[PDB]
């Protein structure tokens, strides 16, 4: 089926090298770029060539494309729309557990754009050839909540706060048109309350698109992003998700609120417990519908215990817990650590992998929620598999810069396309693969 | 071949504010172009057609433009069958229906799409790439292609970014290499450079970015971001392999006939306002301290006698740039030429709304002898359209943003798969994108 096989370095949204692949069948000419990526997970190959790019060129993996990978797919003769024996075949070309002979940023462009001719080749749109290979329930389409960044903290901000990331998803409309375009409403009203409150240049976007003001605390984060969807106009039809990333201020086993301050006193430094009782009393006071790394990524027991407390009205989301890392998430459903996934497919590196992975969590009752990289593109994939795989929620930043909303738009085309057979997934985000 | 069917929607730019795309589907396949869309738009752009619904996106929907190409233009031209490689015909064909100068009947966010769309169809009719297509029908002289300097807007300003600085876009224009894939490696590191050096001054928050992708520190002067950028240059290794320029958007400040440099600052004191030729002081000082190799709108859009003193005194040393002036509109531009107030024009297709009368502005420059330089919207998509358009025009020079947002790298990124398939068949314009269209 591959007739051509190239791959070429292009230009991430942080101005940094990434690899792209052309693949070509009779059906044409089928493009994937991959995201950016890094002991969990599969291992990007970066040049080190301190004199390009800042060592950052990936003309390594784009040769092991060209010279190693190309070949000896071709030479197969492999179906591209048996996805798991493409996979299967480049996996057998490097031996290693995380993809470091050739690059899991060589194998993964190979992946999805063979995923993408074979599309083609059955005259089917990609995400429902996603649904076909991953097996997904039969029925109406479902179509994602967009969890949209607006607020960061922690590394990514000056002042106190500790928290990395503040979300709204739209769940209180009946359609991805509307939730969308709520979501832009309350990004822009935001925005505008930051440069009023904290002055112009705090509305100067970060990598996802977020604002990054000088905030102190997570009732101050949350309090504003509750005037601006009050202001927007949609009191009550927004939810709000945080991303902790609870490892950066984990010390000693316990948790420093305050870590950017270097003075930090430790005896406000909070237990584990007591990190669960601020949790919980931020879900008394806000609609906080989904928490991500509220513990650090090896302090399983906290999560465990933080489940018990919140787990079965709230979603606790692994991402430094799990690594899209099958043994990781095996072990994180097993000790019932949490109850949903962040799905990086530049982590685990094959898609047949990826759809591994979203599957077993599926099968434990956990939510997945697709993710993009903090160095993305204009690919759209993760649109595609987001609905393929009915997960009903998506990560893919703020609505304001393209490398995210290429990802939205192309929901918005799926939608459109799909009319009648397509439902939103609204509040039902976490069991949708069941809907 | 000719349009099947042709449907549009819209979609959500680099900002967040909803824009037109347009499917056009012919014999050959469903070709997809992208409307964009100015934060600041020049008084004699084309009109953008707006909803105004102030329950909707704040009142910047599109909904009656997608419904005008939907239930007025698509049915009309699909009836027409027109050859979509007769890119005038098609052209001629909208503007018919539109009827207006300004296309303020149906909106130039409306015709844009189906003119781009109708080009890319083109060229797939043709079993040709966009940009052959481009050149084609511009009549550009044959000859190698040649491969546009990236002007890379790194530190952003005035409208583009909150804080205090004025003018809007300071740009590097990596001219000192041989090729484009070293011009925009050497810009992504000298940005790299930048975004440390900015936070190391300014604070971390200095190193978010603008609307367009550059760094937006806090800043009051010129020489201050021309000195960071020197800086970047120097420490990325590259010290005299780098020209600057900018984009002052001088309409932005102009009031009362003055030039007001502090003009986001509500209590800014209009005694510090520049006249003209205060304001053409400080760029000739400026232009000395600085390899500045280009300024764009240094004056206001209807300030000629400004524009012609200015030219006077620096148009041999530094191209000088129309946008608002011009709006890539040939009757402005053939005041500028009369008047001697320009030597280049900044190409905005949808500041005109036609392929063909954006080539015709283009070919109008060549004629007088001006430079072209084919730019980007601060509201962009993962459209990648002028990449080729300025690759196709022979330019030699492509304003489309910082090495940062993709809105920005999808079209860099085109100009590298460009590259690759030419081959020895290109030549970056290098040190001679002013006259590149001639090489």
């Amino acid at each position: 089926y591959a007739t051509k096989i190239h791959a070429r370095y292009v230009y991430d949204s942080r101005g940094n090298p990434t690899v792209e692949v052309d693949f070509t069948t009779d059906k044409g000419l089928f493009r994937s770029i991959v995201p950016s990526g890094a002991v969990h997970e599969a291992l990007e190959l970066r040049d080190g060539d301190k004199s390009k790019w800042l060592g950052k060129g990936v003309l390594k993996a784009v040769a092991n494309v060209n010279d190693i990978i190309a070949p000896a797919l071709i030479k197969a003769k492999i179906d591209v729309v048996d996805q798991a024996k493409i996979d299967e075949f480049l996996l057998s070309l490097d031996g290693t557990p995380n993809k470091s002979k050739l690059g899991a940023n060589a194998i993964l462009g190979v992946s999805l754009a063979a995923a993408n001719a074979a599309a083609a080749a059955q005259g089917i749109p990609l995400y429902k050839h996603i649904a076909n290979i991953s097996n997904a329930k039969k029925g109406k389409f479902v179509l994602p909540v967009p969890f949209q960044n607006v607020l960061n903290g922690g590394s990514h901000a000056g002042g106190a706060l500790a928290f990395q990331e503040f979300m709204i998803a739209p769940t209180g409309v009946s359609t991805f048109s509307e939730a969308l375009r709520i979501g832009s409403e309350v990004y822009h009203n935001l925005k505008s309350l930051t440069k009023k409150k904290y002055g112009q240049s705090a509305g100067n976007v970060g990598d996802e698109g977020g604002v990054a003001p000088d905030i102190k605390t997570p009732k101050e984060a949350l309090d504003l992003i509750m005037d601006a969807i009050d202001k927007a106009g949609y009191k009550g039809k927004v939810g709000i998700a945080m991303d902790v990333a609870s490892s950066e201020f984990y010390k000693d086993g316990k948790y420093d609120l305050d870590f950017k301050n270097p003075e930090s006193d430790p005896s406000k430094w909070l237990s584990g417990p007591q990190l669960a009782d601020l949790y919980e009393q931020l879900i008394s006071e806000y609609p906080i519908v989904s928490i991500e790394d509220p513990f650090a990524e090896d302090d399983w027991d906290a999560w465990v215990h933080f489940f018990e407390r919140v787990g079965d009205k709230i979603q606790i989301v692994g991402d430094d817990l799990t690594v899209t890392n099958p043994t990781r998430i095996k072990t994180a459903i097993e000790k019932k650590a949490a109850n949903a996934l962040l799905l990086k497919v530049n982590q685990i590196g094959t898609l047949t992998e990826s759809i591994q992975a979203a599957n077993d969590s599926y099968a434990a009752g956990w939510g997945v929620m697709v993710s993009h990289r903090s160095g993305e593109t204009e690919d759209t994939f993760i649109a595609d598999l987001s609905v393929g795989l009915r997960s009903g929620q998506i990560k893919t930043g703020a609505p304001a810069r393209s490398e995210r909303l290429a990802k939205l738009n192309q929901i918005l085309r799926i939608e459109e396309e799909l009319g009648s057979e397509a439902i939103y997934a609204g509040k039902d985000f976490q069991k949708a693969s069941q809907l």
